[PDB]
């Protein structure tokens, strides 16, 4: 196993459930968090309840932790305190428990929405400024620079991880270039944490797809390759789905219809 | 005058006393704001002492006015706590205050501190991904990042202007290469308000300076030419300052002794 | 289908007489055609002869179709008289017919001789400055400037594929490289045709050749990938014909002998 | 003089007026030719009336000359026909003559305007793709293009001038950047022809304006620097016309209100 | 077979004699030549036993070869007169023997050593700056300039190959980014030798390994495409070597252990 | 003074007198060094004559000082002999002396002619690769190779710099653009020495030239502003010297007539 013990946060989500399947395999003990109710550890599992932004709360979650994969936090556009409080503190106190205890090396759930206002004709490399698409957006950037700081200030290392789609299978146009398979995260993660040496750097979280908008090759040095591909859908999702209008903003920006999200209010 | 009343926040610092004076003649109302102590108003000035952090107290502070030179919050490296209140919380009041008022155009003091961690060996265009080098340049970025979103989102304008050192002279080796002239600060705040069209441009807060390290020819339709160059203190530095250690922060990075900062604690 | 009619132009020529049988199942009406004289309508076709420099003729050939595949007009280097008629004259007719008749979306066939001076040594992006070989490389750079001017101001799409060499199977060194299967011309039509967004981009035709010398990967947005390789018909290549002399266009130019031809007269 | 005889033509129009003058130091003789009747020759004068679409009197116009100034043909957006007689079939039959009467080096009066739908705020490079806002733009497109091809196949040397706005003073807030002082396109003049190599270069036809949108930093080779400066006309244009409105083509457009045109009938 | 006669210098170290025997197909006769001794020629070859530094024996080494395989000289670091023999001296005398017989095109053996200092996070195209990791790279480097040299003045062609790891496979870390399999290297020299036109491009000497640090994208003209991978094993290196400190050069720069080597001293 | 003692090499030569005396202001004692005869070491002077290749010389003739300015070897093309031991031995031999004597900071004199097969209408940026003209350039080029290397490995800091024409004026075409005045070449010198932190950066060895070739702008933190210019000369040459044939190397090469230089043989 990779490590004596892995911590994965937001793990009641969706994804989550997901990740405390595919990822047991990759340590002794899988530590689960979230806000939201766990369902109880089983063998090998300990699972916590816990607010991200209670500082001593996340202290303990990463004490005796030799990885995270974080997920947690607020995972759509919202109002700004929610996205506060999940994402900025609670990115804060992640890297401030995480200076604490060792620096464990770090997968950051970020999001394609830091740079959803862009066309989806525009090819990105992992350079592009920011342009979010909502305050979610604007909280993952957030978590992206505090990470940087964090890695040349103290050494702490970080993979920005910028997921697409990342579900069972693609279901829409824009899914045929944004779709992150279970098993092409599943393998990032493995080739993130057995590297010698990861540094800081922007993931852009898709499989192999025909029509990826995104450039990784500057991320060879990981040798991870993705080996699913989402064109394989397209036949079926013109067969299951109703063509999009051409002035949907799910087929004219890379953050589809986050750009159309007013700003949310409690 | 370029307008019936402009905002100036962060007005009882050092920089913004200078602009309460310099700016007066671009507005035929000078609004000055800050969280501490402002001398009373005289003709043709307004003053509001107000905590960012507080919305209300912002809609107010943003309500008839024509344009904001956003300088209030924290200016140093503080511990998060105060950071969080003044630049992060208060940069998201004052965005929803200018929303709510007709999107005054906005000059947002940003900083070089959002690049700290590059080597001032390196030149740097606006478009480069930020090393911030403490939790003051993050929270910058963060301003940067939201300011972007509600361009993108609601067509606010705002200049990031990511000064350097904006003091009376260069008294350094390194403010060879940052000093911001408040001549140079003025011209180009007046380049911003008269420009019909804005955007949200990444400008380099830095007078004409030869050791510069960044370039702004991108802005060229903006027509602002810095005309101040530190290099004339060259001098006076070395003959007034003991030589730098190759080795010292001051020398090496271009955000200077912010690398050196640890994580300041409440 | 993917639409009610399909217009081709030059559907006498060898590539029309092709894409005849090749796009019938694109639509429930093929309209073919020509100024030359065409095979008679079968079932499912409508067959006109029309002069692409008689703007009336051209507005009728284009009344009614959902989408065009351009490939009349001068298809090699000829007199400027008829490139004039064909190619500059003709492309005008046809734009003003589409902005008349719905903006049916062009395939635009260009050429590799837009770029034809170019060393064969050098990776061309879709964006190099053209240098065309000749008036034919002229003329299709006029299509090209044209058609932009068109989307930028009317919103009109087309795609302006720069074919290299469509024909049954390579036969000469340069298709090693620029070798354009029927197979992939046609998919690549389909991938035009489908899309909800298409605007005006540059396409490079060519197979998925080993030693292409063109980067299509900025059009990733597509989804379109090749499949045919002409690499796999060198050795047949060499056992057919004598090996290139290093000094010939054939293996100096991108537009091979289209460089060696001098400005022909009527 | 810089040689025997020069060729300028449109030299009716209100730039060739000027250019009758100022350019006649350069040659011995100074032939002017126009399609409208010109004044008459005086002493070193030579007058010619020539339509640009009659091959033979092109020709004839162009033997014996040194060097041409070519400002004929149409200057403004207008309907195809007359664009096509111009400045497509006239281009033609301008290089035809030029290549059979000692390829006389060539000053091309190209135009912003095929580069017209850019925004304002991009600064723009001599290899940028085109985007030209018209009929009359992409005619220059077609002039540029030509002439590259016959300096790639003949060596014909020809300066590809993108005229921003030549008169005598900048009169609205657009040639606050675009504006080209006579003095400065003659000082360019003089420097296309002094040059030992020239080859076939785009030069961006402005002033040394503050708010200049383009970049001829590659023609340095050339030793070409603008001495006149739009800047100084700031003040002088807000006192003498309206502020513009930022939804006016005028300040978004770098082809100003060209991009407003509809596609003129004849 | 590709030629009448084939030279493979350095024929008696490792990869020379793997390429004795592989590139037998390539040449009627291959002819072997080292520094120290070689076995005895057999039917289709020819031997000879001589010093780079001699410039008499050089010519006759090269007299009468249509083609060159350079692995000869100093393979690792050593001290300087070695290098210089060998390396430096010992590269002048075979262009020159090259430029006296014909100009043979020449495939010559240069090293990443070249580029060792840049880190293995960096991916690197053809015209990165070198940063040799000591003399050997050094010596390399003066090999590619040499050669570009004789390229621009003479037309010698060469391709300069920046070898990785030319073993039997993978049995490091490092390896699975540098590995360059027996079978990718020969398929390069056929196809280095078959292009009509070559040049005297950079070549990056690698298998397709999913860690790769190197670009030959713009080398696609030459048709060449390797099919090897080390990533195949990774596995095994894993479960067999010990696990690097992230702190090793073998896992922080290019050159790996080179960037620790001193200069050695004879 | 900037130091105790300042070595200055191939102080014999022309430029190196003009050296011996600008540069004396910089240090209590100037050690003059050359293999051609010295004029007699004057007040604050010392004079050494040694031959590069002479490892032991070189350890003492660089024992005790404090900066180098490395204008000694071989200064023009010549054949292989010499500039293998004034240029590569040599260097080697310097670089071991310095590291031997706390790696005083070098000046080295680098030359355009490691770039000397580029057109004269490429403008060049530090990066660009390699294209010497001859045995001198790729001997320059060996000496910035070595220097990087030993920056790298020990920390030694060089600025390496590319000479165009250090002369006293300008007198022919192609120093319109290359022109490198005592003056620029003095207070580039007096930047090299003052900066606390160097490195190993390229420097473009010309005064600010209207035709200049070189892009400097990523030295910018040095702050050295070249204020000489070779354009006032224009006029000037164009009045005292014939014109250029536009066939001669001397207006197409960067490197000039050493393109045309032959391998000189002894």
């Amino acid at each position: 196993m990779a490590m004596k013990r892995l911590l994965v946060t937001g793990a009641a989500g969706q994804l989550g459930r997901v990740m405390r399947e595919r990822l047991a395999p990759m340590a002794e003990i899988l530590r689960l968090a979230d806000l939201s109710p766990l369902d109880p550890a089983g063998p090998n599992e300990e699972c916590v309840q816990c607010d991200l932004a209670d500082a001593n709360a996340v202290n303990a979650m990463v004490a005796g932790c030799d990885g995270i994969v974080h997920l947690g936090g607020i995972s759509v556009e919202k109002p700004f305190e929610q996205i506060l409080q999940g994402n900025i503190i609670g990115l804060y106190n992640l890297y401030e428990a995480a200076r604490a205890h060792g620096q464990p090396r770090i997968v950051f759930a970020s999001s394609n929405h830091t740079i959803g206002y862009y066309p989806q004709t525009e090819r990105l490399g992992p350079d592009v400024p920011a342009r979010p698409d909502g305050l979610y957006g604007v909280s993952k950037c957030f978590g992206e620079n505090l990470a940087r700081m964090y890695f040349d200030k103290f050494g702490q290392e970080t993979a920005l991880v910028r997921i697409g789609s990342c579900t069972p299978e693609p279901n829409n146009y824009r899914m045929l270039s944004t779709w992150f398979s279970h098993d092409d995260f599943v393998s990032l993660i493995e080739a993130v944490f057995r590297a010698p040496v990861l540094g800081c750097p922007v993931v852009w979280g898709a499989s192999a797809n025909d029509a990826g908008w995104w450039d990784n090759s500057h991320l060879g040095f990981l040798g991870w390759k993705p080996k699913d591909n989402a064109e394989a859908f397209r036949r079926h999702i013109t067969e299951t789905t109703p063509p999009p209008d051409p002035n949907d903003a799910l087929v004219r920006f890379q953050g589809g219809t986050f750009v159309d999200n007013p700003i949310f209010k409690q």
